[PDB]
C-alpha cells in the first residue's frame, strides 16, 4: 500500500536527454518497497530550465505483476518537481551562428558602399570583405532556423530522486 | 469534519516554480489533522507578481483513502491568497536584448549615413561600426520574442501557510 | 518470464545507419535466457545525435514461436536510451558548399561593380572572377537543397547494449 | 523451420543496379539448405548511399512449392542490411554540366557589359565569348533538370551477402 504525497527515495539508473524521448528507470533505495522498478517519461515545459519526470509503472520485487501508478520525480535538495543535472542553452549556435552571419553581411555591404559615383578597389578589397557579404547573407537564411533548437536537458544517471505519489496504490 | 473558513497550517514541503507545471504537497503541521499531506496545483494569473495555489486533495493519516478537498494556500505574513518566495522579472533577457540590439542596429546606422554624396572609411569605421547594424538586425528580430518570457514566480520548500477550506469536508 | 525494467545485456550483432531504414539484431549475451535474438527498429528524434534502438520481437532458443516485446536498448556507460558509435553532421558538404557557392557570387559581383559609368576590363579581370558570379548564384541554388541533408547516426556491430523491457514478457 | 534472426549466407549471382527495377537471385551456400533461390527487390531510401534488399520467395531444393518468405540482405565486412559494390554520384554529369554552362553566361554577359555607352569590339570579342553568353543561358536551363539524377547504386553478382529472416519459416 502506498497513500497519496508519500515520498519514497530512488535512484536515477538511465541517464535521460530532453532531445531523445524515451522511457526512464529509477530503483527505490529506501522503504518497505526496496528495489522496486519505476518505469515512466519525462515533459520539458518548453519554457524551463529543467524537465519534469513522471513515473508510471512500478515493478515491486515478489509481485505478480507490474502495477500502473501515478508519480512525479522530485530533486532532492531543492525539493522541486524537476531534474536537470546539466541544462544547454545554444549559446554558440545560436548565437554564434547569428552574430556571425549577420556581421559579415553588415561587414561586408559597407565595405561595397563605401565609396560610390562603383570605385576602383584592391583584390581584397573584395575577396575578404565585399565577398563574404553573400556568405554572410545565405548563413544568415540558415542562422534562424538554427536559433529555435531547444534548450537541451540532462539527468545523469546517479542523481537521487523523490517519488511522490499523486494517487493512492493498490 | 473541517468547515468552511477554517483556516489550519501547513508547510509547503515542495519547491514550486512557475514555468514547471507540476504537484504541490504541503504537511499540516498544527492542528487536529497532523501530518496530513495536501496535494494541488498552482495558477500564474497572467497580470500578477504572486501565484494562487490551489489543495484539491488531502490524505489524512489513519484514513482509508484521501477524500476530495476544496482549499487555497495564503501567505501567513501578508494574509493575502498568493505566495511568492522569489519573483523573476526578466530584466536582463528582455531589456537587456531589447536595448542592446536596438542599439547595436541605430548605432551602426548612424555611422553609415554619416557621410554621403560615400567617401574613404577606415576599416573599423566598417568593423566594429557598420557591420554591428545587422547583427543588431537580426538580434533584433530574435529580442521581441525574448520579450514575451513570462516573469517566474518561485516559491520555496520550507514556506509556512495558511491553507483554507472553501468547502465543507465529510 | 521477464518483469518490466529487467535490464539485459546483449551484443548488436547488425551495424545501422540512420538513412536507411532496415531491421536490427542483437545476440543477448548475459543471462538465463542467453542467445537469443532481438529483432527491433531504430528512429532519430529529427533534433538529437543519437538514435533510440526499439526492439519489438524476440526469438528464445529452445522456443517454439517468437514472442512479440517492448524494450530499448540503452547505451551503457552512458545509461542513456540512445545509441551512436558515429554521428555525422555533414559541415563540409552542407557548409562547405554554402560558404563557397556563396562566396563566388559575391566575389563575382564585387568585380562586376568594380568599375561602372566605360567599364574596360581584363580578360581575366572576367575569367576566373566576374565569370564565376554565375556558376556561384546557380551553386548557391542548388545548396539550400543541400543544407537539409539530415545527421547520419551509425551504431557499430561490435556495440554491447542494454536491453530495457518496458512491459512483461509471458 | 528457419527461426527469426538466423543468418544464412548466400551468394548473389543476378546483379543489380538501382535505376533498373527487377527481381534480384541469391543461392544460399552454407547450411542445411544449401542451393535455395532467394527471390527479392531493392529499396533505394533516397537519401543513402546503399541500397536495401529483401528477399519476399524461397524455393528450397526437393521442395514442393516455393515459399512466401521475410528476409534481408546484410553486407559482410559492415553487417549493415545495405549493399553497394558501388555508388556514383554523377559529379561530372551534374557539377560538371552546371559549372560550365552557368560559367558561360557570366563569361559571356561580362565580355557584352565590358564596354557600354562605343562597342569597337573585334569579331573574335563576341564569337567565343559573347556569343557563348546564350548558349549557356540555354545549358544552364537544362542542366537544373539534370542535376537531379539520383545516385546510381551497384551490387554486383559475386557478392556474398548475409540473409537475415525477420519472420519465421513454416
Amino acid at each position: 500500500i502506498i497513500k497519496t504525497g508519500d515520498i519514497m527515495f530512488a535512484v536515477l539508473d538511465t541517464s535521460v536527454n530532453s532531445d531523445e524521448p524515451g522511457p526512464i528507470l529509477a530503483t527505490i533505495v529506501t522503504g518497505k518497497l526496496k528495489g522496486s522498478k519505476l518505469i515512466g517519461s519525462f515533459n520539458l515545459p518548453s519554457n524551463a530550465d529543467k524537465m519534469v519526470i513522471t513515473f508510471n509503472t512500478m515493478s515491486i520485487p515478489g509481485a505478480e505483476k507490474t502495477i500502473s501508478i501515478s508519480a512525479y520525480a522530485i530533486d532532492p535538495n531543492t525539493a522541486r518537481t524537476a531534474l536537470a543535472s546539466r541544462t544547454n542553452h545554444h549559446y554558440l549556435m545560436r548565437y554564434g551562428s547569428l552574430f556571425a552571419s549577420s556581421f559579415l553581411q553588415g561587414f561586408g555591404n559597407a565595405f561595397q558602399s563605401a565609396n560610390t559615383t562603383n570605385g576602383v578597389r584592391r583584390s581584397t578589397l573584395e575577396n575578404a570583405v565585399i565577398g563574404l557579404a553573400t556568405v554572410g547573407k545565405a548563413w544568415s537564411q540558415q542562422a534562424q532556423q538554427l536559433f529555435n533548437t531547444p534548450t537541451t536537458v540532462e539527468v545523469y544517471s546517479g542523481t537521487g530522486l523523490g517519488i511522490l505519489f499523486t494517487q493512492d496504490v493498490t
